[PDB]
């Protein structure tokens, strides 16, 4: 129970939210301690990757109360991953719930206020029942466990490099606009090779023909520009529609006056920007060192610093999540 | 056990017993063969988040003389293994690979459909990530497991030809998943499939991932084409599609024993008109005739929507008759259970 040194490892929390679809609707729903999952062997989820998962944290403000970051934006993602897989959706009425229940029953595991750690959530989708053809699973099942985090900087937004590859982890037109498991698997390796090769990560470029910036591995990618008075993230129907991007292009705009743009950004002039870096729900802005591409190193403000304009909008979000700052209108659900 | 030989198409089917076998600490459990058709892993698998994954897909035939074939094991061992490295996961050896189906063959004997019946014992190997985890990395152990389902046609019972049409969609990205058989190419296969079996096409026709020009593959099965002059077999070769045993098979049987020249190459749909026939083989299908390709508003029709083409009779009733063992195995092709 040492929050302390705590990480991001699987831990078996008291109970999982399971829910069973068949017959063209899906049931009541329950909380089990099982932990356990179990389909038919010839499982779609199995075989064929039908399965989709959402990552969203829940955290224990200083008032004591508890804050579940904007579970509703998480649901209508998950219901496009669905959507591109042919699985049944979940409304934001099912979704936000079985999130809700599952905070309340593990809420043991919510790291006190003070360590920076949180309660991470795993909701998923999967097909099951017999099957051998490729087609859809004749059933589903939506489940949701929990298991708590520490904090990620275990000393503070410590930047990191990352570097370029010729491996692409979604095509122009498949699935990486949904968050579905053959777009991490397609990762894997790439993503083996870059951490032998001492890095963080790997971006990738863009399917097509790599010369703009996609996402830099699991997390969105973004950019202040020299000035330090615009910020860039890329658009493209192949990458991933991160919650904490769009957020991020939020804070900026209506918290920080600054510039904002979707947009092209090309591993060419990369030294059109003073700073850069990688966001998402475990990531929370990785500050980016340098990106590697070919045999160039590119180092955009610090290798060991994060710049000002990162450490403002890590700053300010942190604050939202926690609640030592104004939540913006919608965002954070109360537990 | 009870079953319509007469009626069997290709749908899951519970059989006796299957392997499985446990991957921990760096190595292979033994391999034990169980009733249980249910799976059971950690909530948080890499199979079920990730999509580490891989399986196989080959038959068993009973021959006239009463013995039984298994087509090529090997190349399966050596194409999963392929897929294992892609996907971080531990590899199977061809004497492990092979013992674990010829087990499962040999304890569902009485599922494999009599000589003459036209069906099958399909057997379905496959590896997936298991052990409790939460982050994006491989796996701390893997399952390995072998089951088997009688059936008969994927597409048609018979060589009757069938339609494809081309999306706007890709199963696989340029540099991606396009060599291994895993997962995440078929669950993004599965949208456009779908639309295309809803419009009454048999499947999807890829093309060419970034500059959607040159045919890849059907989603289940490669494609080839045989020139106007009917004197030459082609076939796309790209490093985004599967690696067909029964493709090579054809590539081989082609140039020996038919007398046609061979071309794995580029096929631009707009060139559809340079090929007397085409089809789709598989596994599953076992060569299916392509009535026509719709790409657009263009339908452009080969030969014929209802008959085959004349090569492609020639190579289907090659291959087949080597499975089943009425014509000669080429050396090391048919392994004798
Ligand atoms: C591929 C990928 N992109 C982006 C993200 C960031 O999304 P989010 O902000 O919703 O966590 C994640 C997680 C991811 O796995
Ligand atoms: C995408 C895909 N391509 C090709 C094949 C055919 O391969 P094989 O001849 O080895 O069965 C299959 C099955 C398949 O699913």
């Amino acid at each position: 129970i040492d929050w302390s040194t705590l990480g991001f490892s699987y831990i078996r929390t008291d109970l999982r939210y399971l829910a069973h679809w068949k017959d063209g609707e899906w049931d009541a729903g329950t909380l089990t301690e099982d932990n356990q999952i179990h389909l038919a062997e010839g499982s779609t989820a199995l075989h064929y990757g039908q399965q989709c998962f959402e990552g969203l944290k829940a955290y224990r403000c200083a008032d004591g109360s508890i804050n579940l970051f904007r579970p509703d934006q998480n649901a209508a993602r998950m219901r496009m991953s669905c959507r591109r897989l042919l699985m049944p959706e979940l409304s934001d009425e099912q979704f936000i719930d079985a999130c809700l229940q599952v905070v309340r029953a593990n809420e043991h595991f919510l790291p006190p206020y003070g360590t920076g750690g949180s309660l991470y959530l795993r909701p998923f989708v999967i097909g099951v029942g017999d099957n051998i053809g490729v087609r859809t699973a004749p059933e589903f099942i939506f489940s949701v466990f929990c298991v708590p985090v520490g904090p990620y900087f275990k000393g503070g937004l410590t930047p990191t490099n990352f570097i370029t590859s010729d491996y692409d982890r979604a095509a122009p037109h498949g699935t990486g606009a949904a968050k579905v498991g053959g777009n991490y698997a397609a990762s894997l390796l790439p993503g083996y090779e870059a951490k032998k090769r001492d890095f963080a990560d790997v971006i990738y470029l863009d399917p097509a023909t790599h010369t703009t910036i996609e996402e830099a591995g699991a997390a969105n990618f973004f950019a202040i520009t020299q000035d330090g008075q615009k910020f860039v993230t890329p658009q493209s129907p192949s990458i991933l529609p991160s919650i904490t991007k769009y957020s991020l292009l939020w804070l900026a705009e209506h918290r920080l006056g600054l510039e904002v743009e979707e947009g092209d950004i090309r591993i060419d002039e990369l030294g059109k920007f003073s700073e850069a870096g990688a966001c998402g729900t475990a990531a929370v802005i990785t500050p980016i060192g340098g990106i590697q591409h070919g045999d160039d190193f590119h180092v955009f403000y610090s290798e060991s610093e994060p710049g000002p304009v990162t450490r403002r909008l890590y700053d300010e979000l942190v604050g939202i999540q926690y609640g030592d700052k104004e939540a913006p209108e919608g965002w954070i659900v109360k537990v």
